[PDB]
């Protein structure tokens, strides 16, 4: 078996092996990339996403986020707290004020004590989840806007053609926004570009041991635990890397740089947080070996995880005896 410990994979591939994107995530397979939940993959030397950023702050964040903590600071929860709109220009100031900047810090070790130290006491703005791509249209290899679609290949696998669409997300970052522990929708895959500006560290559980972190995090969100069966799902719980090796689960981090691909495999656990301003972009999709995680993926049916349009077909071909209770939670 190949990783057998789980290990973070990083890939160079070259310019000739970008060209087929479907073949490359099989390639990185192959190597045993899927059993760590996430693997890093540098673009060769030739590639670009697009020629300059120095023409994006009319972008408009329409519902910046503040994100409030509760709890303590290696197990809280946060809230998303929504915010007058602000064009990126806007956002790129305040993130660079000294209220919100990144403090002085001697390297990336520093900067993420001091993050698990000090993240519940400030409520960072994250302008997360903005429909929308910077790759320029030109860009051929690895443009997360011109992707197989999810709908396509569920239709290849399965035979049902099915309504629904998948469109890239933008995400703009100042220090100590923060992304809770999840997995994808349907335990898809991601996978993020992190176009300009200050790192993203990731931490991630092996697929084989999601089911560990999911007891944890009942034990130490019980009342959340109580309220939904699949309430990571909701996207607001936070646990240490301290907390995780206390208590014995298996998980590895990594920083991610601007000009970096990150992936994240079929039930691959991730959490993480951003170093300074940034901009990232994600979009998530499926392959053949998707679809047997996404029969079996959890649902929220509580009525919190609210989510696209496209995710009804979803449940209705791959899960239909939850698709009933869940589609009640949409509703
Ligand atoms: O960058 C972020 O805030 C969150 N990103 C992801 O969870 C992802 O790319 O799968
Ligand atoms: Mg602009
Ligand atoms: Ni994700
Ligand atoms: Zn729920």
């Amino acid at each position: 078996a190949q990783n057998p410990n789980c290990n973070i994979m990083i890939f160079h591939p070259t310019k000739e092996e970008f060209n087929d994107f479907d073949k490359y995530i099989a390639y990185m397979e192959s190597q045993g990339a899927h059993r760590a939940g996430l693997a890093k993959i540098i673009p060769p030397k030739e590639w670009k996403a697009r020629e300059t950023y120095d023409n994006i702050s009319e972008i408009l964040i329409a519902t910046p986020l503040q994100q409030v903590a509760s709890g303590r600071a290696g197990v809280f929860t946060q809230y998303h707290k929504k915010k007058k709109a602000m064009t990126v220009g806007e956002y790129r100031h305040l993130a660079n004020s000294k209220k919100y900047q990144t403090p002085p810090h001697q390297n990336f070790e520093d900067l993420e004590r001091k993050y698990w130290k000090n993240r519940i006491y400030n409520s960072p703005i994250y302008g997360a989840d903005i429909s929308g791509s910077l790759f320029d249209e030109n860009t051929k290899q690895w443009n997360l806007g011109h992707l197989g679609t999810i709908q396509d290949l569920l239709e290849k696998e399965c035979g049902v053609v099915i309504e629904g669409v998948n469109t890239p997300y933008l995400y703009f970052g100042m220090w100590k926004t923060t992304f809770a522990w999840h997995t994808e929708d349907m335990d898809l895959y991601s996978i993020n570009y992190l176009h300009l500006g200050e790192p993203k560290t990731w931490y991630v559980v092996p697929p084989e041991h999601g089911q560990r972190l999911e007891r944890l995090a009942r034990e130490l969100f019980p009342g959340s635990s109580r309220g939904c069966g699949a309430f990571l799902r909701h996207k607001v719980a936070l646990i240490s890397p301290t907390v995780l090796k206390e208590n014995g689960i298996p998980f590895n981090r990594i920083t991610q740089e601007a000009g970096e691909f990150m992936v994240t495999f079929p039930y691959g656990y991730h959490a993480g947080f951003n170093h300074g301003f940034n901009c990232a972009e994600a979009i998530n999709f499926a392959t053949p070996r998707w679809i047997d995680y996404g029969k079996m993926a959890s649902q929220c049916s509580c009525g919190e995880a609210r989510v696209t349009f496209s995710m009804d077909a979803f449940v209705r071909i791959l899960q239909p005896e939850r698709y009933d209770l869940w589609k009640r939670g949409q509703d």
